[PDB]
């Protein structure tokens, strides 16, 4: 406890030792308070706001630009529960060895990545990677954290944002999980790491095709604050597969930074609170994603071990019930975890029969309480996967003019339409703003050129930007190729759902939703607004060009039957 933390904690009231103070009238009763010391809104994109005018007046586009979970308390799971997710675990880290070897990341993997802009004394992250001094740094905490000690590792709370070095360590302990694939859908059976929203779909209609009930999707409730430490310890059994430095280093990694976490809040009463918990989820965002899709695959095998009546009840496991639990997991493990589709928190079941949607016990007592609906009321499943909602999307089936069968991710216009509008910072320059809209523009002709209103609105946007100018999971959009090539590359060739590879020649071969669909699905088509809008959207993009200037600039709007003379 105050072992494992007070260093870390000493150093910083040494850093404020004019500001120290242990106000009593602390707001946090599950997180433990140490003491106390003195101490993002989203901007407008502009050229996708003038190249789509007729969301000006949809309040659930125009909100989306404007504007109790984390102290809260999970007791520790039932005896049998224990030993459920204890030899689920053990079982689940070897099926993902079997095929993956472990290995620490590189000082060398760590710097190019931080020169390519990924989200994670010196000014920016590139600076600090280029001084020698920041490496003696890392050492010093590096040689640490063999000893079984760490010093500046700290959670700063806004997301759990750390010092560029202690994400380093992190990165160098457990990065291979990510780097190297482990949550694949090859070697994990249930994971979608790598797919791309261009593939959830046919995964989806692959897992529908299996013989059972219904298609569960049910949400967690705050999965992060429902991290119990027994979960901890449980993902933490990954470093059984480990050897030499790599095992001590991925060792003090859990120990120190997951298993006992020093936090800095903002408080505007404005002090910098220093609280301190061994529960909960928080490391980096990328081994958040991989030990969710973990944790996640784990408590769903254990509620299809409920639902196929493996073990009677959670308050103690048998002797027999345990090699029952064991012979499930070599005998059919396996094809359960190919029952399934695993995000992080997100699931997609279809388990063996409906029983499932009653076995609530594990599930409730590992505390992964559903959302909206009463902790011993039965799951509602989905009959159709074309209806089942997965990483915020759901998949419709569309038949090309020529009877090729293409499976489309989709969701709600205003949703796509309000993302487009917006990001952060006051600072950036047009050419930026430009290189953004194309990138959301490109986007939208890969994923979601089967509605109408963004196969209109990207060609406007790609016409309005310099044709030259780039844009900013798998992420095909991000170039300069022309975006027909890219669909063929994607949907065509590079499928492994299409027979028949014959290339697509023009955008006009591309089809789109039904029209009542495409309405269903938030089009605009039909309004007057829309109409206009389309009618008119030369004199928008000329609105743009007028702004950004004197370029050299394509008209994609030809590439359409409506504008093609
Ligand atoms: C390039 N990039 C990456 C993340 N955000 C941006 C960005 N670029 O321009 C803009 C302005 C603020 C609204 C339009 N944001
Ligand atoms: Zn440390
Ligand atoms: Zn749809």
């Amino acid at each position: 406890n105050l072992d494992i933390i007070g260093k870390r904690i000493e150093k910083i009231k040494q850093e404020h030792e004019t500001s120290w103070h242990y106000d009593q009238d602390h707001p946090y009763k599950t997180w433990a308070y140490h003491g106390s010391y003195e101490t993002a809104s989203s901007m407008v994109n502009g050229v996708v706001r003038l190249l789509t005018k007729p969301w000006d007046i949809i309040p659930m586009v125009t909100q989306m630009a404007m504007t109790e979970k984390v102290d809260t308390r999970t007791q520790e799971p039932k005896e049998g529960t224990k030993k459920l997710m204890k030899i689920t675990a053990e079982w689940l880290w070897k099926e993902l060895g079997k095929k993956k070897t472990p290995r620490m990341c590189t000082r060398e993997e760590f710097t190019r990545k931080v020169r390519s802009n990924a989200a994670l004394k010196w000014k920016s992250a590139r600076e600090a990677v280029e001084d020698s001094g920041f490496w003696e740094l890392v050492d010093k905490e590096r040689n640490l954290h063999l000893e079984g000690k760490c010093e500046t590792c700290v959670y700063n709370m806004m997301i759990w944002y750390m010092w560029l070095g202690a994400r380093f360590l992190e990165f160098e302990a457990l990065g291979f999980l990510n780097e190297d694939h482990w949550f694949s859908r090859e070697n994990s059976l249930s994971g979608v790491e790598g797919e791309g929203l261009h593939k959830l779909g046919y995964i989806l209609r692959d897992v529908s095709k299996k013989e059972g009930g219904a298609m569960y999707a049910d949400d967690t409730a705050g999965w992060d604050t429902r991290i119990t430490l027994e979960d901890l310890k449980n993902e933490e059994m990954v470093t059984n597969h480990m050897e030499g430095e790599h095992k001590k280093l991925a060792e003090a990694i859990f120990k120190l930074t997951y298993q006992n976490k020093v936090v800095r809040v903002q408080r505007p009463t404005t002090v910098m609170d220093i609280i301190s918990r061994r529960d909960q989820r928080g490391s980096g965002q990328v081994v958040t994603y991989g030990l969710n899709t973990f944790t996640n695959m784990e408590a769903q095998l254990i509620r299809q071990m409920e639902g196929e009546g493996v073990f009677k009840s959670i308050q103690h496991l048998t002797v027999t019930e345990e090699i029952a639990v064991k012979n499930w997991l070599v005998r059919v493990g396996r094809e359960r975890l190919s029952r399934m589709a695993i995000s992080g928190d997100d699931c997609v079941v279809k388990p063996l029969d409906d029983r499932f949607a009653s076995a609530l016990t594990a599930l409730n007592d590992m505390g992964k309480v559903r959302k909206d609906i009463q902790q011993w009321e039965p799951s509602r499943g989905w009959n159709d996967w074309t209806q089942v909602p997965f990483c915020s999307h759901h998949f419709h089936e569309l038949i090309m003019k020529d009877g090729r069968v293409l499976v489309v991710p989709c969701r709600n216009q205003d949703e796509l339409i309000g993302r487009a509008r917006i990001s952060q910072g006051a600072g950036w320059s047009l050419r930026e703003t430009a290189c953004l809209g194309k990138s959301y523009a490109q986007m939208w002709s890969l994923m979601y050129f089967h509605r109408r209103d963004l196969r209109l609105a990207a060609n406007a946007i790609c016409s309005a930007v310099p044709s030259h100018w780039v844009p900013t999971a798998t992420h095909e959009w991000m170039t300069t190729e022309d975006m027909l090539t890219v669909w063929n590359r994607v949907w065509i060739q590079e499928n492994p759902w299409m027979e028949d590879k014959t290339p697509v020649e023009s955008w006009e071969e591309i089809p789109y939703l039904g029209k009542r669909e495409d309405q269903w699905c938030g089009s605009l088509i039909g309004l007057t607004s829309r109409a206009t809008w389309a009618k008119n959207i030369q004199t928008a993009i000329n609105q743009v060009r007028s702004l950004i200037g004197n370029e050299e600039y394509t008209d994609y709007m030809p590439s359409m039957k409506r504008f093609r003379r």
